[PDB]
């Protein structure tokens, strides 16, 4: 509960790019790709929650912070992305790059 909750908070806020996955999910894999176009991989963490015991805590808890809890469940310095289809409208249309300059993650 309260370890659950702590437990997601220290994947978020100890890596600026945060992704939560499940296993063999081609939108987990999409998104986390192109997140590592980025070369963002030295920021980056991904928590695969299906291989969890507490997934379903964990689940709830990511609906709670950001009105879903299917993964990937996408946050960039705390912020909530949300899902690969976020992050795809993001990419298309210049703002996950401007999220990543003003991370110094992109020139």
């Amino acid at each position: 509960s309260e370890a659950v909750k702590k437990w997601v908070n220290k994947i978020i806020e100890e890596n600026i790019i945060a992704v939560f996955a499940k296993t063999e999910c081609p939108y987990c894999i999409k998104a986390i790709s192109i997140l590592k176009g980025y070369n963002l991989n030295s920021h980056m963490h991904v928590e695969n929650i299906e291989k969890n015991p507490d997934m379903a805590n964990i689940q709830a808890y990511l609906k709670e912070l950001t009105g879903k809890s299917s993964v990937p469940r996408i946050f960039i310095n705390k912020d909530v992305v949300g899902g690969c289809d976020d992050l795809v409208k993001e990419n298309d249309e210049g703002k996950l790059k401007e999220r990543l300059q003003k991370l110094g993650l992109v020139n």
